[PDB]
């Protein structure tokens, strides 16, 4: 039996804290240091082990072709380094804000937005014809439009510089994850819920796929199904802000399960997952033999979950629904490169949703991070909403160990770090921040803060065809989850 008091080491889960946006500006100037260095030292005191940071392409290969300039995130890097803190950085090929609210805007460079003013199928496109500008469709990862390159060599030649330039942090264990951005907001998925189309929750969200790149494709492909004059969904899908009752494509016994829906569906999560994948073998290329994790960002898609048609999975891209798991072939693609999964959604509780919605926040986690741990890989995530009570701590806390602690050894289900969104005013507030502070403690176990690196990164794995990879759509049952945390913020212990 254990002795009692001596907690295993292996039950501490890391916890980042994401920065604000812009601490690094459009202009490429780090402004307020002395600021941004007190809130390092806070962060620091509370006991977190680092902090997540985007590295805005928009920012940083501005002026042209490779003209990269690192200059702010060195000055940026050092000074956390400087204040003890690990960091996670986010190769962020995506736009920042850009709406009336934000307080920053950073687009992807102009140079390449030139490019998209006389090619609008360089972007994602809805049925409508409305263009994404905040990030280059899958469709153009291998069209050499860019000046002479390809997209995926355009994400290639920035990580690899930005390799080169970060050398010394990579060699002293300071930078620890890289989150390798893979569509709008840094996530693997299609732009299918947009703001700024006008989607509110819970609306289902619309097909990202009509660029006359992907339609290319699509045409090609449904010809060698034996089914040449098959579309793409049409007025039958409906708009964003539907609900899968109010359409003929995900109405119960709707398109979504006839074969040239699924056929559809198929196809158009194939492309993600493809895209996912080469992203990543240029990642693990770049990064091979270092001591960093890779990881790509999926989103918790948790409205209509609970629907037969799991409506707003599909629509960006997760073809998850009954009897079909979307979420263990990315999981296993991910294996290939020895990556991590990033997945959101860790505070959030199902009784917090309308029942409208049809929402399973709990259920989708439980899901995702299953299938992400029976394929070996590791898991980590965020909390998808700023929150700062204990009820949102207590659900986060479940989810990094879901059968609680285990005092003879490491947990058998442990996520392996959260980041918390967001440094802000508010989290540093007296009260707010002293919740946030034993909510850390407990993310690690009670130990006392701890700094050792991740395992050296191996070379991605041997390539597997696209139908080898549907053998990982087989539904299972995932593992069992506990109810309440074992180490809830209030100190006290359920099981006694």
């Amino acid at each position: 039996a254990p002795i009692p008091g001596v907690m295993p080491i292996g039950n501490y889960v890391s916890l980042y804290v994401m920065l604000p946006l812009g601490v690094v500006n459009a202009d490429n100037v780090f402004p307020d240091k002395e600021k941004v260095e007190d809130e390092l030292k806070q962060v620091k005191a509370g006991g977190c082990d680092g902090v997540m940071v985007d590295v805005w392409w928009g920012i940083i290969e501005a002026k042209g072709p490779k003209q990269y300039d690192w200059s702010a995130y060195r000055e940026l890097f050092q000074l956390v380094k400087k204040c003890g803190l690990k960091i996670q950085a986010i190769m962020s090929f995506h736009q920042c804000g850009g709406n009336v609210g934000d307080a920053v805007f950073i687009p992807i460079p102009q140079w390449i937005l030139q490019i998209g003013d006389k090619n609008p199928d360089i972007f994602y496109t809805n049925r409508a014809g409305n263009r994404n500008q905040e990030y280059l469709s899958l469709g153009v990862d291998n069209q050499r439009l860019f000046q002479g390159r390809t997209a995926l060599e355009m994400y290639r030649d920035f990580m690899e510089s930005f390799r080169d330039n970060m050398a010394d942090f990579l060699k002293a264990g300071d930078i620890v994850d890289i989150e390798v951005g893979c569509g709008a907001a840094g996530e693997l998925r299609y732009p299918s819920y947009p703001e700024t189309q006008g989607w509110v929750f819970p609306g289902i969200g619309e097909f990202q796929c009509y660029d006359k790149y992907m339609v290319a494709d699509w045409k090609e492909a449904v010809k060698q199904a034996g089914n040449a004059d098959w579309e793409m969904p049409g007025k039958g899908a409906g708009t964003y802000n539907d609900t899968p009752d109010k359409t003929e494509f995900f109405r119960p016994n709707g398109t979504y399960k006839t074969d040239m829906g699924k056929f559809f569906l198929t196809w158009y999560s194939n492309k993600l997952i493809i895209h996912g994948d080469q992203v990543l073998e240029e990642a693990n290329k770049v990064f091979v033999g270092l001591r960093v994790n890779i990881a790509a960002k999926v989103s918790g898609i948790h409205w209509w979950y609970n629907h037969v048609s799991h409506a707003a999975e599909l629509t960006a891209g997760f073809y998850n629904v009954a009897g079909r798991d979307g979420y263990r072939p990315i999981a296993r693609m991910l294996a290939r490169h020895h990556a991590t999964l990033n997945f959101t959604c860790l505070e959030m509780r199902d009784s917090e949703q309308p029942a409208e919605a049809k929402s399973a926040p709990q259920e989708l986690v439980q899901q995702v991070l299953s299938s992400g741990w029976k394929e070996y890989i590791d898991v980590a995530g965020e909390n998808a909403l700023p929150r700062y009570d204990a009820t949102a701590y207590n659900q986060m806390l479940l989810l990094v160990r879901p059968n609680g602690v285990n005092l003879n050894g490491p947990p058998k289900l442990k996520m392996s770090g959260l980041t918390y969104l967001r440094l802000s005013d508010d989290l540093l507030q007296t009260d707010n921040f002293e919740l946030f502070k034993k909510f850390v403690k407990k993310m690690h176990a009670d130990l006392d803060p701890s700094p050792i690196s991740p395992a050296v990164l191996e070379r991605s794995n041997s390539a597997i065809t696209i139908d080898e990879l549907m053998e990982a759509t087989k539904g299972s049952r995932p593992f069992p989850w506990y109810d309440v945390t074992d180490m809830p913020v209030d100190g006290s212990n359920p099981f006694d």
